[PDB]
């Protein structure tokens, strides 16, 4: 083959040379002892990852059969067969050498496909963003009769865009008197921001809120503001499109928005062999040696502090990157038996390998010398264990200090929801943050009770108690794991790019929640959601939430089941089509182009941003539907028939009408539902993974 032999292993030669060629260049790491490393740890951390695996199969089955054949009962029953551990007593949580990022900012978080490297650029660089574009490029600023987005500059847009991003300033940094509004110039004067108004000049209300300026103090080009940790610079030049139509010459209002971003390996991300991981392991090599380019990585922000010292800003957003989780195999390594070697333990190697790079000069992430990593898609406190036992082993192979790599734990998992205080424990010492993966959380609810009946609809699922209660719990056991001012508690993804109006109006409940942090999908997100971050006093709502205990164990457990006779026959429809639609868009891209995620419009034409969880999520519903005799096999079948010429019309594109069994995306789509009970876990990866290869093989011959 193409493969190289290392002990029990056959690399795939383009792994095994990207990793010598541009991995361990610079790390100090021996490439012999490297590879060994490798072989060893999977060797020696596979059977564990395999056995794991089959606990979860296990586990189902035995939920599977307790429905088949009342909360105290089920509850005592996921408590005999382990499924339920006991909750440890309360600790706090000892992980060091963290980043104030990740300690203290509360803020977006970014989670961006790795294999993109333009999109991931992009998001590394999304540490600071244009409020004017953000405001003026979305629906934020309603498109209504005269503030319509022209093919040039609408001054009557642009106007609604400065008053709103004037508000923003009086409401997050106030003066002292007047607003900012009404604002016609900067200075600053015995390191003091003085702001000119009309009739006199003010201060802030809150002098501390001004963290410096570039330029003269005297006629500054920008002015820094902090609030909530979080900054805000106003940009001065009234010789610029919007300068000049500015009463203080303010040319734009940007904001410090994805403080962090995740480089995304998983759900975000197509790649089913080597040649895909490296191309992810590529991007994430270059963000880390800071020499990616598609564009490159932007340098640190200098700034005139108030007293007039000079400073220094973070320039990029401090990048984890999420591993895939315990579940896949993939054939960028096989044994001798030629079985595809694990590719979370392989993420964990590599991508940690590769992040020791971000730890030093680049011809850089993090100073206090951790690796953050995302772990997806565990289940349970003993899948937690075996994470941070396999992140301790990949340090032995890197040679790095012990605890170096931290992880993000997803609570993406209902074993792990109801487990999460020892979860937290298994990774005391690593975890910087824990995050409600809702989407994959809601697949995996439908999964696990997938015998119990029909499920609620798609939509509906977002307001169930079950995943109110897993909001809640999951704050509460960061909170209580003592998270406040040491890790992230953050929460998922807002996917409809569009409406941003709409993200503006209601995300903010993630910080109310106490949320130190929440997923954007794009850099313009970031910056939007950013707003919230100063609208909500995060360190206090997590202050204020202390000790408290919002979620019991019999809510967590609420299965979403439907209510008998919930839906009309048109309803019902409706959701299938809703399903299959979200299906089939998402997969056709994934299994034709490789693209993991993509805005793809939905039955309503609304855009969202589909991962994979969005389509292990409806997918599980669908089979949950044909599981219960909700819809019909012809149902699907006619769904799926229909919704692809539309899918087909919203896309370098294979249609998949009319020859639906001649289309690999369409045969994945109808796989991931009829097979979707089958799937461990209602994982979608499986038959992603294997679809894509077919539809490379054939893209080749
Ligand atoms: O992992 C997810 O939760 C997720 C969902 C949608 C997305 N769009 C871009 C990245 C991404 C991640
Ligand atoms: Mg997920």
């Amino acid at each position: 083959t193409d493969r190289v032999s290392v002990g029990n292993l056959r690399i795939a030669r383009v792994l095994y040379d990207f990793v010598n060629n541009e991995a361990l260049p610079g790390t100090d790491i021996d490439p012999d002892s490297f590879w060994a490393g490798v072989d060893k740890v999977v060797a020696d951390l596979t059977p564990q990852n395999q056995a794991l695996l089959n606990a979860r199969d296990e586990l189902q089955a035995q939920i599977d059969k307790w429905h088949r054949r009342d909360m105290d009962a089920y509850r005592q029953f996921l408590t005999e067969i382990g499924y339920l551990l006991p909750e440890p007593d309360d600790f706090t949580i000892t992980t060091s050498g963290v980043d104030a990022e990740i300690t203290t900012t509360a803020g977006p978080q970014l989670v961006v496909p790795v294999l993109n490297a333009r999109f991931a650029l992009n998001a590394a660089n999304a540490r600071w963003g244009s409020l004017y574009d953000a405001l003026y490029g979305t629906d934020v600023i309603p498109e209504t009769d005269g503030a319509e987005k022209g093919p040039t500059y609408n001054k009557v847009r642009g106007d609604k865009v400065i008053a709103y991003a004037r508000k923003f300033l009086d409401d997050s940094v106030p003066l002292s008197s007047g607003s900012f509004g009404d604002a016609t110039g900067f200075t600053v004067q015995d390191g003091q921001l003085v702001v000119a108004l009309p009739d006199k000049s003010t201060g802030l209300a809150n002098p501390g809120q001004f963290a410096g300026y570039t330029g003269a103090a005297e006629s500054p080009t920008s002015v820094l503001l902090i609030n909530h940790g979080l900054h805000i610079e106003i940009l001065i030049d009234p010789e610029s499109q919007v300068g000049t139509t500015d009463r203080a010459g303010v040319k734009d209002v940007i904001l410090e928005s994805a403080i962090t971003t995740i480089m995304d390996f998983e759900d975000s991300v197509a790649a089913v062999d080597a040649a895909d991981k490296v191309l992810g392991y590529r991007n994430w090599l270059g963000l880390n040696k800071g020499d990616l380019a598609a564009r490159v990585l932007n340098r640190d922000r200098n700034y005139t502090a108030p007293g007039g010292g000079q400073f220094t800003l973070p320039g990029r957003s401090l990048m984890f990157v999420r591993n895939v989780g315990h579940l896949m195999t993939n054939d960028a390594i096989v044994d001798t038996d030629g079985s595809e070697v694990f590719e979370g333990i392989m993420d964990a190697l590599f991508t940690g390998l590769i992040a020791i790079h971000g730890l030093k000069a680049s011809d850089i992430n993090s100073r206090t010398g951790s690796i953050y990593i995302v772990k997806p898609k565990m289940h349970g406190p003993a899948e937690v264990a075996f994470t941070c036992e396999l992140f301790s082993r990949v340090e032995d192979v890197l040679g790095l200090p012990q605890n170096t790599m931290k992880i993000g734990i997803m609570d993406e998992e209902r074993r792990t929801t109801v487990n999460l205080k020892a979860c937290i424990k298994a990774a005391a010492d690593r975890v910087v943050f824990i995050n409600t993966g809702f989407l994959d959380r809601t697949g995996d609810e439908i999964h696990t009770s997938m015998e119990a009946g029909p499920m609620v609809r798609k939509g509906t699922m977002k307001s169930q108690p079950w995943i109110l209660a897993y909001e809640d719990h999951n704050v509460d056991a960061g909170l209580a794991a003592g998270f406040s001012g040491r890790a992230q508690v953050g929460k998922g993804m807002w996917t409809m790019t569009e409406l941003m109006a709409d993200m503006v109006e209601t995300k903010i409940a993630q910080p109310r929640a106490g949320a130190s942090t929440a997923w954007v999908p794009s850099p313009t997100a970031a910056t939007l959601h950013a707003l919230h971050y100063h609208q909500v006093d995060v360190a206090a709502v997590q202050q204020g939430l202390a000790g408290k205990r919002r979620a019991t164990i019999e809510q967590l457990l609420t299965i979403p089941l439907a209510k008998e006779l919930a839906w009309a026959p048109d309803e019902i429809r409706e959701e299938v089509d809703n399903n299959c639609q979200s299906i089939l868009g998402y997969v056709v891209r994934w299994v034709d182009q490789g693209v993991g995620a993509s805005k793809v419009p939905d039955i309503h034409d609304v855009a969202l941003m589909e991962d994979r969880a969005t389509l292990r999520i409806s997918s599980q519903l669908l089979a949950n539907w044909l599981r219960h005799g909700v819809i019909t096999s012809a149902d699907v079948r006619a769904s799926l028939e229909r919704m692809a010429p539309l899918v087909d019309r919203q896309n370098a594109y294979r249609p998949m009408a009319p020859n639906f069994d001649d289309s690999i995306a369409f045969l994945a789509a109808q796989e991931l539902i009829l097979s979707g009970a089958q799937q461990p876990n209602g994982y979608t990866e499986p038959i992603l993974h294997r679809r894509r290869r077919e539809f490379k093989a054939r893209a080749a011959e």
